């Protein structure tokens, strides 16, 4: 239905939260309800000393259900992948919503405590709009509306259903781990319970004192882990890069991809003949998979209606937001290689004006063309589908900003669209160098 | 031995950390080593979504060993009693060390996030002096020194031993739960696994939505819990006060102490005949027990050498710091009803000057007299032994401030002793009113 009055937001993390404020700023909707399985908003910024109960090794299925840690004396806990000593890899000049600045004297790459407090503040006025400790089981178009099925998190809660005109899925994409099925991995992992970890389980580095570790992966997370393990793990630290690396010294030995895990001898074979033995911990820093764990959406498999396939990305979403077949279904926060808060805010502001009717989407065929062209430029690398590495991200948010400006009628209070000027872009372009200089690395 | 060179500090929380800086500032010790079972410093300020594995119900033994939650993929976690939405009950104008202020724009009674960050900043330069993830098993005077036995937290670590000339115990006193043994409690607790809780298990209030709750206790913690449960628990919330209470309305029904727990009818008898039934959760906010879990110290039972008896306090400690029989053994952080950070700094400042010899303690008989007089003024209420409720804390910290000022020789850099002038004392005196007005309560 075009006239949208009741909206459901799946998730109360940074993306769902900014989506709510933008929607509520339209003064056009009668109901905006956020659903959150955690007892509080903030998404992954809810640091949990608790680890996931069972790591799937290997992990290649994007539909995997997240099992919360439960007990008789506590609300169920959904572990967050944030680790103890984490500091941002995004500067305060760029991260964070454009209309809530950081307090003065804040470190440029602050500890998570600062971001957890920043989110707590941001979300406080939204609490009455959120159904906390509530897990959304399924989402499906029935008649002319969306039927969202959910169950209160808490033993004995009854399954319930409510219907909305639109649904914005902001469930995040850093929950289902991605661990490639390698020869002998499974058996290797099960023979020694904590010998095979993933980055989502990392919390405290003191666990690795004296141990010989093999970090697998070459992304930012893998490199960050190597630096964090360097002062504690036994030297050297091994890092398995896809094409091998140029660093081979006393503290770090970069090696090629893994060929096979020898369950019997506990040896690890690397492409090129190199073989590692006596590895106490193998930590996969291979990222996660996109997920749409809602049976009615997950079953969709046709090229024009599918959302998920291999979890490399979410398909059929115009501008990475609107589900082409039916734009009353949207996503906020799918962007990869971006500054999270600002980017989700740019999408929320646009999403709000389109759903209220102050802005119109181009034709269904044009939206589909936008996709064809993207798919073509990916040359088969679908995990880059939602990637907006600079300058794509700067251009993207400025594009959404300029579009939002065209909304009509003009409202007395306009929910802002972030905008990156010459200065903001320069910082984003040299982000990793500014970060490297801040932490005295590289 | 009087010439102290090597000092061991048990615990790397607010107390052990400020004791480290005060000691190092004397420039008179060759070795200052902090031991800490947790992976990081900061004491209880390490928020843990992880609950204690097994709540002892009832709990009356102060020697009870703290069991950390362990797993094959993580460093052992020692759950903290801090809850999710916790904000301080001490204003920034007084809490915190006198030589480290809070950043600008900090809330008068900040969320734990702010305080966890504060402790992180304060403890950072001390990381190389702390043996992290290390549990001290025992402490005993052997020959002329103190032998401290410890084991690295982490499966398989070997039991190790090191000697020191002095030992400062800063193990905290809010770990071992105190739950009075009432008739039928044990059975009533074991019948329904999560029916009986302790304040140390509280984390997220959404777990109590719709439930009927009995909060037992009249101290601050109990009243805080009542307010936090008010918007979620089924009305009214029951609070068992020792002498009953004056509040009886739709949302809060204060009642007298508990007489018995009827396992069979799950009924709760209150002094005066009043009986409660259909209580989903009973939350004991009856506080904690002081604990000295070191065999060589816990076995001491003679009047002149005992440290712990019923866990109401730690005996034989001159000024709540020096163990009278052997002052090379001291405690920091025992104070009750005080503003923690400053008060522990006031002690550390004094302890440091005494142990380096720049200050001298009075005679042993004069120390014992100080204790006799304290015991006399207590009138049998031993759990008030370490209580320094204003103006006692104000006078105490200022007394230590003035003593430290007499240390000689003067050092180029003098570790500061907090001091509470007319302004400070004022805030301390009306602290609970200022707090009430801040959170708009009472
Ligand atoms: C290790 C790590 C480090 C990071 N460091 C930074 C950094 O330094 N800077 C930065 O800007 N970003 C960082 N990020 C990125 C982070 O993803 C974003 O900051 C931000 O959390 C994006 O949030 P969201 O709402 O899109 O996702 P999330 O924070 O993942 O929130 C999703 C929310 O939806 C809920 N939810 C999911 N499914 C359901 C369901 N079925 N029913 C009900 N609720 C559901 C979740 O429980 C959760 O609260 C990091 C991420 C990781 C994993
Ligand atoms: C629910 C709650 C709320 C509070 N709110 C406030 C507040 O708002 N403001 C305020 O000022 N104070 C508050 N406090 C008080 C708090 O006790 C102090 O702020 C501060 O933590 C004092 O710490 P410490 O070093 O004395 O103790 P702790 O913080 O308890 O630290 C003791 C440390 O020693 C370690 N340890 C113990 N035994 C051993 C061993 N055998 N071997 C190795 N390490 C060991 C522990 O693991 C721990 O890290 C609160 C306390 C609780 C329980």
């Amino acid at each position: 239905l075009p006239t949208i009055r009741k909206i459901a937001i799946i998730g109360a993390g940074p993306s769902g939260l900014v989506t709510a404020k933008a929607l509520l700023a339209e003064k056009a909707f009668d109901q905006v309800t956020l659903f959150e399985r955690r007892g509080s908003p903030g998404g992954v910024w809810n640091y949990t000393s608790t680890l996931s109960n069972k790591l799937p090794v290997p992990s290649t299925n994007p539909i995997l259900t997240t099992e919360p840690i439960v007990g008789p004396a506590a609300l169920p806990v959904y572990p967050s992948p944030l680790y103890r000593d984490l500091q941002t890899n995004t500067p305060i000049e760029l991260m964070g919503y454009c209309d809530q600045s950081f307090k003065p004297q804040t470190l440029q790459f602050p500890h998570r405590h600062t971001i957890q407090e920043y989110q707590r503040i941001y979300a406080q006025p939204l609490l009455p709009f959120i159904k906390l400790a509530t897990d959304v089981l399924d989402i499906e178009k029935k008649d002319g509306s969306w039927v969202v099925t959910y169950k209160g998190t808490k033993a004995g809660s009854p399954i319930s259903k409510d219907i909305f005109d639109a649904v914005s899925i902001c469930n995040g994409h850093y929950e289902v781990p991605y661990i490639p099925n390698i020869k002998g991995l499974d058996e290797y992992a099960k023979a020694v319970p904590g010998s095979v970890l993933h980055s989502s389980l990392f919390r405290e580095p003191e666990l690795f004192v004296g141990e010989s570790v093999l970090v697998v992966g070459g992304a930012s997370s893998a490199n960050d882990l190597v630096r964090h393990l360097t002062p504690v793990a036994k030297h050297p630290i091994y890092q398995s890069l896809l094409g091998g690396g140029d660093i081979q010294n006393e503290s770090l030995q970069q090696v090629p991809e893994i060929t096979k895990f020898d369950p019997t001898t506990r040896e690890i074979y690397l492409k090129g003949g190199k073989v590692l033995s006596n590895i106490d911990r193998v930590i996969y820093c291979t990222g996660y998979l996109y997920s749409v764990p809602f049976p009615s959406l997950a079953k969709l498999k046709s090229p024009e209606t599918k959302l998920i396939d291999d979890g490399s990305h979410v398909h059929n979403v115009y501008q990475h937001i609107f589900y082409i077949p039916d734009p009353t279904l949207a996503f906020v926060g799918l962007a990869l290689h971006v500054v999270p808060f600002p980017t989700s805010q740019a999408q929320a502001a646009f999403l709000a004006r389109v759903w209220s009717g102050r802005l119109k989407l181009p034709s269904k065929e044009e939206q589909l063309k936008w996709q064809d062209e993207l798919m073509f430029s990916l040359s088969g690398a679908n995990n880059m589908y939602h990637s907006l590495d600079y300058p794509k991200d700067a251009t993207y948010i400025n594009k959404l900003h300029d579009w939002c400006k065209q909304a009509t009628p003009v409202l007395e209070e306009e929910f802002p669209s972030p905008y990156w000027g010459e200065k903001e872009r320069s910082i984003r372009e040299n982000m990793w160098s500014i970060r490297a200089k801040f932490f005295g690395i590289e």
